[PDB]
């Protein structure tokens, strides 16, 4: 089971030869903020030459696919196709189109707590939004699903409205992701989408579905159209709540980079615990330090 | 232990008989929306005569003290006393008076999400609230507490800041109560502060002070200055989750009433499940079902 091992040497050459290709979470992996990690773009660069692929996956909505392609290219990650990035809005579009209740000739909206980044990616799957412009005749779509994102405009208006929609037992309740708040630079902390989901669940008495990792379904969404092995597969996060346990639950080899939010003290307390699905197999101060293995 | 027995006969007359007073939640138990409950003035009335003591404990922090009471009076409960009058607004500014940290030289502040009804109590007590004006000189007072209220200007930049306050671990994270919702005349609902303490509590990592039902403090702050023996009280509620277990918890008879939140069919799974402190003692259709006792 994990052990919450320190990957190097020959140990390190081994997993990373074995692996077929590497998953990596973004924010607090790749970069810090506006910060990129030193050595980052050149471990990419060298697991491509060696054949490996690379896949990236992120439970930030703010950015639609080619706004966050351009992000990696802006920070050093060059040579990336877009079709290898899986953000949280992304998933989530993708999941309602797949899963939206109602008939085919009416179809529904969808109310959304969130931001542009996330509303293009939905409108970009097809799905209609709760208060878009309605027909000539004016009746508005039904509103059959509830998406809490990542929302800087979030109010008690709109939790009451959604309250309103999810009176409805057949209206879904979807989540982006549950990360309670992410760090900024001076050490402050923003709320996160789990926060939010957090009053929304509360207040309407119900469970959100949630897209994004730590739910298998994140890695449905990534394997839809590339053929990866999890068991050939490394996950690389630094969140053990969310990554870690989103790489247990999929069968793959986890590695705990410490760059982000997770501290090494908090994996060890989880293994002393017996708290195994927490615990990564591997951990890394960062991820500069897999090139080596390679 | 509590069966959920159903009051009535000669069994009501003896257990009102032996009680010295009743301790009454507000809202689904004297009234709904603005309609009062058909008998429950005449009860309040036939108790009085009976020299049996009426209480009023309310996790409402819509109106401070004056205008509760005005409130009462217009729904029929006529005679009754202000200081007969709890709600979690008036307990939560007399128990941030209590705990409110830092030196006597220097006292701080509160930053409150919460309405105006809400910040005149706090005011009342004696607490200066983030945000008022700040002295000559322009140095605002440090903020000490977060206080957490019903708040319909919640809004995802006031839970930003309120994370930003609690960053210090000595600042204080307090809850009027932690109700989920609250009904509409109408069958929708509205969201409750416990909704918006969740999305503070897993924002900030923090665990909520609550001063509401079903926490202790609410009757300590209701007998500061009234003798009230909990074992000759009868606590009456409509929502299992905060009155019936704040009656368990003070050693008080607890009555369920089915003219608010809480179902008959629900106390009975919890009694199934063995889940005592959830269970009422006693039930009625309403409290005007308990004036034949008298
Ligand atoms: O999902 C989001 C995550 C974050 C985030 C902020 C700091 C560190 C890591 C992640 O920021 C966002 C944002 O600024 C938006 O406008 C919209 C969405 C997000
Ligand atoms: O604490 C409060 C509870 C409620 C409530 C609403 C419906 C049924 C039961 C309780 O409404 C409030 C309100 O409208 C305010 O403006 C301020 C505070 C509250
Ligand atoms: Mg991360
Ligand atoms: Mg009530």
């Amino acid at each position: 089971m994990a052990r919450c091992e320190r990957l190097r040497g020959a140990a390190l050459r081994d997993v990373l030869g074995r692996a077929q290709g590497v998953l990596f979470d973004c924010d607090g992996v790749l970069w810090n903020g506006e910060r990129a990690v030193p050595g980052a773009p050149e471990l990419l660069e060298r697991l491509a030459r060696a054949g490996k692929a690379a896949l990236f996956v992120s439970n930030n909505s703010r950015r639609a696919r080619p706004e966050l392609a351009l992000r990696f290219a802006r920070l050093g990650f060059g040579g990336l196709r877009a079709e290898q990035l899986f953000s949280s809005a992304l998933c989530a579009a993708r999941l309602l189109r797949q899963r939206l209740p109602g008939p085919p000739d009416a179809p529904g909206a969808v109310f959304v707590l969130g931001g542009e980044g996330l509303r293009a990616e939905l409108r970009a799957a097809g799905l209609r939004l709760a208060g878009d412009p309605s027909a000539g005749d004016g009746a508005a779509p039904r509103v059959r699903a509830v998406l809490v994102g990542y929302d800087e405009h979030f109010s008690f208006a709109k939790l009451r409205e959604a309250c309103a929609h999810l009176r409805d037992p057949e209206c879904l309740l979807v989540a982006t992701d549950r990360d309670p708040w992410h760090p900024l630079s001076d050490g402050s902390r923003t709320p996160g989408t789990g926060s939010l989901a957090a009053a929304v669940e509360t207040a309407s008495g119900r469970q959100a579905l949630v897209v994004g990792k730590p739910s298998p379904y994140m890695f449905e969404c990534i394997t839809e159209n590339f053929s990866i092995d999890p068991a050939r597969t490394l996950m690389v996060g630094d969140r053990l709540e969310t990554d870690i346990l989103f790489g247990h639950r999929c069968g793959m080899t986890t590695v705990l980079t410490l760059t982000g939010v997770s501290r090494l003290e908090e994996a060890q307390a989880y293994l002393a615990a017996g708290q195994h699905d927490l615990v990564p197999h591997y951990y890394v101060e960062s991820i500069a330090d897999l090139t080596e293995g390679l």
